[PDB]
Order: structure tokens, then C-alpha cells, then sequence
């Protein structure tokens, strides 16, 4: 079993981060915080149209392997 590669596609960059597909949107946009030097609170996802909330899992939009994420970073001070 390979660990599940999700493309995040951000304002600044793309990235790619590795986890168990079991990482939840409030578990992951934590991993993104940390690697692109953002608060958080800064981050929201869009996926299927739909902004995803710590309500929302990445691998139940069907998020999987391969599949990216659309990341809108309101930083400001980083660009």
C-alpha cells in the first residue's frame, strides 16, 4: 500500500503532500500551513465547486491518488 499523493494547486505554487487518505481537510490544510508559512484560519479549500470545511474529508469528494485540490491563500504578507 502506497501512501495517497494529493496535489494542492495555490495562488503561489503547486505542492504535494503524503497522506494515509484517512487525513481529513482539518488535518491536512495543517501540512500545507507549516510548508507554504500560512495561517490556517488563511486557508480554504474548494473542491466540486464547494469550499471544504473541517466537516469535509478530501477522500469523500473523491479526492484520491493523483487528484488536486484548489487552495485559495489569503496570507497577503505571502506571496
Amino acid at each position: 500500500p502506497k501512501i495517497m499523493k494529493v496535489t494542492v494547486k495555490t495562488p503561489k505554487e503547486k505542492e504535494e503532500f503524503a497522506v494515509p487518505e484517512n487525513s481529513s481537510v482539518q488535518q491536512f490544510k495543517e501540512e500545507i500551513s507549516k510548508r507554504f508559512k500560512s495561517h490556517t484560519d488563511q486557508l480554504v479549500l474548494i473542491f466540486a465547486g464547494k469550499i471544504l470545511k473541517d466537516q469535509d474529508t478530501l477522500s469523500q469528494h473523491g479526492i484520491h491518488d493523483g487528484l488536486t485540490v484548489h487552495l485559495v491563500i489569503k496570507t497577503q504578507n505571502r506571496p
